[PDB]
């Protein structure tokens, strides 16, 4: 039972500053850096930096640097980050999450995001954006990296109202807790993720993630929808993206 | 320069018979086999049956006797199907292809099909996922296909593009029809099979069908669409998500 | 014997430009404009302006300036399109035109279009509807198409098939275009429109647009679908509604 | 307030008989004949005969001679209808329909169906069989005639839960209560429906119906859906033919 409790959303003019707030409980806040990332619905995930709370060291992915001040509080247990001369392209969602020490370890471990509303780095293309298959049948998403990153991939399930699941990292070697189902392939630049024996719960947004160096790199994101065959008798729902569930 | 001629579209009502042909050129016809197909519009193919010209042996889907009679005229190199008892169900389009009288592998070389319109059990079961996918030029896509009981390796792979023949790609799981470029590829064994299309070309995006030639009767995926993707926007939008009763 | 020859894709990185080109052949290229349009996939058709290659005019939607740039290269008879600083949403297959220096009436001459992908107020608008109707060969449908203020008569139809150039079908309303058979009949006036086609064939079943061309910028309807009807099953089967909120 | 209140499903072996009724309120039985209708989803409506009650007479579609019998009862305002010789072919919802004395008058008062399990004629052709449109959007639906028909073309609106519904009549008039946003044209063979400012209540299904001559004729139907855009927030539900509904 590890939680990172975000602050509420956010609602500013462009030019002012907002600082957002990271709870953490279930585990010793000095031992583990804070990792910060900001996602859209078109941009995808990206990493601001990462806040290391004993020492208070910061390491920032040079697009953010000057953008976003990453601090801890060690009485509260509690990460911030601050946003400073905000415009309209600093709108987006941005999730806090727990890190292994002070590695390029990806997080199993992610806040439920803060939506903010304003009024050689290695790249991954991720196929297919969008896919539709029916439960028991299997689907495969494709994960390219620019450079070589050895097997260092690791897969995120997005899903509407949990926060991001880790599913696979260094390439094949399956999280603890998920189903067999899912398995990942790949070394050095191409990477696959197969999810087998489908089942309606496999709805989400899914997201492959280089953990081989900073800063850290997302694909652009995978929507997979499942059939209902018109023939029986089911329901039909909306979700979204975090960004439009706030 | 081989032709497999289809006879023109029929308009026919309930009740009555259509004999649809197909005129071979440009190999030796009673060295092959004609095999006939069935599909309706972007969905489910289904094999009806093969006619050798030489010695007149039809051999039929057991599901399509009685409904199809195959015959062909050798002095004038044309097969010939005909349909009949025709009902709103056999309104679909209808497809010959030569056969190979040497290998289970199917041929390259189908006709254009003919298009049919009515109104006024231990076969392998092939399932193709996903349906559909949405990608970018210069990306890569892997489509998924199962057999409900082990084919060993005689998967084919086909292209179907509006206003040309269907197009063979692989067969027998990983063999690359003569003429296709090297970015289509396909694995798999028993029952688990891939096609994986790279560097993704303007061209690719189109329907694709898997096919068991294991045994006969000849069995299809359903088929999957590979469509250009849209652009995630920036704007309140939703998606959908289901759940039984 | 007309060609307008597009140049091939391209898959360039956003912030970067393109220019594609237009090579005209059978008619004589400075006595006319050349006018460019975008197009998302199956989705909806924008006008981006034209140029007159005689003495360079150009005229652009106001929404695209700065994005393009038309120019033109009299000696080699090549019109051309430049796109800058381009981003995700340009992304679409952009086509040439052929425009007549005489009429409001537009041309029955389009390129086959160029795809750019792109990865790693007064205006009278256009409503179309139904998105999408299944029908069969034989049989009569009719597209609907509505403007926002008054197009008095002029109000165009095109037939998009996979493959083919945009096919122009009757403009100013109900006047066929040379070549066009007789079974499309158009009818309208002010803001209401409709396109019908009786006794449909075969090839029929395509994309349709309308597209207003009493002023500009031109404007164009959101497409209709016309795909072959599937059969009303005998078996348990469920359709849908929806409600607001 | 006419109602035909129509007897409950019925579950029957192949070669039995069975006997539907038709309960009628709200006018005088006597003064006006019983039409019955079958309907498959896709044979879609067939008109079987009526039976006029003040004098008992019959008038049967040569296709149901034998197969139906059609009888009323004075005295408790019933209509019966006794289909014999059952056979899988027989399965389908069976309507009553109110007439106008013993006129070829298309009926507007329609009972609910009674669902029915076992386990030179006029011609009219209906296209678009499906179609699908956005709210305010306008739609036209058309109807051929194998022969001359005059203007005699009627149009319902058949909505899950609802008695069919009379539109038109005689090819252009609207019927009383409808709103003017309907309309139909036409006369000889060729004929439309035109519905303009669609609403999401507009979903249906849309027969038409000559009413020159017997046996009464329908065209094969036609499915309306109406869109919502996924921009906004709305339902999705489910609803099927009348045969599925019970
Ligand atoms: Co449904
Ligand atoms: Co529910
Ligand atoms: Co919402
Ligand atoms: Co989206
Ligand atoms: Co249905
Ligand atoms: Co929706
Ligand atoms: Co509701
Ligand atoms: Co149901």
């Amino acid at each position: 039972q590890v939680q990172l409790q975000q602050s509420d959303a956010e609602l500013v003019k462009p030019g002012a500053s907002v600082k957002i707030s990271c709870k953490v409980s279930g585990y010793t806040f000095t031992d583990h850096t804070i990792h910060w990332m900001k996602q859209r619905p078109e941009q995808g995930l990206e990493w601001i930096g990462y806040n290391y709370p004993r020492d208070g060291s910061t390491k920032y992915n040079e697009k953010f640097k000057g953008k976003a001040t990453l601090t801890a509080d060690k009485s509260s247990s509690t990460a911030y980050m601050q946003l400073n001369s905000l415009t309209s392209e600093d709108s987006a969602v941005y999730f806090c999450a727990k890190g292994f020490i002070t590695t390029v370890v990806p997080s199993a471990y992610w806040g439920q995001g803060t939506l903010v509303t304003v009024s050689s780095d290695v790249q991954i293309t991720q196929s297919p954006s969008y896919l539709a298959a029916s439960p028991g049948e299997t689907i495969t998403i494709n994960c390219r990296a620019s450079k070589s990153i050895s097997k260092y991939l690791a897969w995120y399930q997005e899903k509407p109202g949990k926060t991001n699941k880790l599913l696979i990292y260094s390439g094949s070697t399956l999280q603890s807790g998920i189903p067999s189902r899912f398995s990942g392939s790949g070394s050095g630049t191409d990477f696959t993720l197969t999810i087998s024996s489908l089942e309606p719960e496999d709805f989400a947004m899914y997201y492959c993630q280089q953990h081989n160096e900073y800063p850290w790199t997302f694909g652009g994101g995978t929507k997979l929808e499942i059939k209902l065959p018109e023939t029986g008798h089911h329901h039909h729902h909306h979700w979204s993206h975090p960004q439009f569930e706030k």
